[PDB]
């Protein structure tokens, strides 16, 4: 179990003005530190902010956090369900920001809600320095969904952050579940309320209004007003200096979902069958050059806090192995690879794909 600390400063908030915060399981032998951030989608304006604030509220506030949280997949100590990292000090930093862990903006008398993403992340590192995070020799920072893009988003301040408050010796990585995307054509298609406002059109307004940052090489490619390119993978992840380890489904869910695909009624036509072809045969591509990668040929959502993480297999290869051998390389290996992407082209033709 974790155990829940809001932040001391009480200025770094969630949403609606509350506390942000972590969770927190600190294991005395060890100087390796994981650091996860919690995906869910986000907002970007006052009407779709509103509606998630109803339904979806605890992404939005800490007012109804529970003290505790079971440690879970790569979160877990127990050696059988982690084999990876059992003993590190562990931390879940839930997701109350909306805004892909991006933003740094107050609530104040013209901003109905407050958008401290990338602030939050920073203040967790500021506060954990004084409960042992000073003693560490690796922080991972790892992610899922909104919280895979957020590591990539992030992971280069941390460092900066780190040299700059004077602890160069600290090693810091990343660890990119679940949010690698692909800006490409839809399979349907129609025009920028909610639903029907492709990622770009989207993420370009929530950047507006939430005020978001994103790394400093990229913004320099991209410039003014196309700081919305950052946010995709294949764009942003060659800008960064720290290692960073990329695991994506190739038919992701949420990528299914952006590009206007339901695969219901099973009796799949010539057109979706190309379209679901090339979607994986284009991820495929982006990852070529990534040599920290685990890519297996699934129609899923997410996996590294999940229980059975440990049953997904690619060329023979486990996750959780993959990331011991990525850890050994950071001091090619014989029988410990690192890049690891299926090439069979339709979902589940993997045998070890999560049922
Ligand atoms: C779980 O919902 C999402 C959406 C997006 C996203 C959308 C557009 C562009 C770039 C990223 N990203 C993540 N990581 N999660
Ligand atoms: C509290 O957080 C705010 C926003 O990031 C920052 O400006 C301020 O310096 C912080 N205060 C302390 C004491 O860390």
């Amino acid at each position: 179990d974790l155990r829940l600390h809001l932040l001391l400063n009480t200025s770094v908030t969630c949403n609606d003005g509350s506390p942000a915060g972590y969770y927190l399981k600190e294991s005395r032998g060890s100087r390796r530190w994981l650091l996860f951030l919690e995906g869910g989608w986000y907002c970007f304006n006052r009407e779709n902010c509103d509606s998630r604030y109803d339904t979806m509220r605890r992404l939005m506030s800490s007012r109804d956090w529970p003290r505790t949280r079971t440690g879970t997949g790569i979160l877990s100590s127990q050696p059988e369900e982690n084999p990876y990292w059992w003993n590190a000090n562990m931390v879940f930093i839930p997701y109350c920001s909306s805004d892909v862990w991006s933003g740094a903006s107050s609530k104040s008398e013209k901003n109905e809600y407050a958008f401290m993403g990338a602030l939050i992340i920073q203040e967790v590192v500021r506060e954990l320095l004084g409960r042992g995070l000073s003693g560490a020799k690796v922080l991972l920072l790892a992610g899922s969904s909104a919280g895979g893009t957020g590591v990539l988003l992030n992971v280069d301040r941390v460092a900066e952050q780190l040299e700059k408050l004077g602890y160069p010796a600290i090693q810091v990585r990343g660890l990119a579940d679940s949010g690698w995307f692909l800006d490409n054509k839809q399979y349907r298609h129609t025009d920028c309320d909610t639903i029907t406002c492709a990622p770009t059109e989207a993420i370009r307004r929530g950047i507006r209004y939430w005020n978001g940052v994103v790394p400093e090489r990229c913004r320099r490619q991209f410039q003014e007003g196309e700081e919305w390119n950052c946010f995709f993978g294949y764009k942003v992840y060659p800008t960064l200096r720290s290692p960073v380890f990329v695991v994506q489904w190739l038919f992701d869910e949420a990528q299914l979902t952006v590009d206007n695909v339901h695969l219901t009624g099973q009796p799949v036509q010539e057109g979706l069958r190309l379209y679901i072809q090339n979607l994986g045969r284009e991820l495929r591509h982006t990852l070529k050059d990534v040599p920290a990668s685990f890519a297996p040929a699934c129609l899923s959502h997410e996996i590294i806090i999940r229980s059975h993480w440990t049953d997904v297999q690619v060329k023979g290869t486990s996750l959780p192995r993959a990331l011991h051998c990525w850890d050994r390389s950071l001091h090619p290996l014989k029988g410990c690879p690192v890049h690891l992407v299926d090439s069979c082209p339709w979902p589940h033709c993997n045998p070890s794909c999560p049922t």
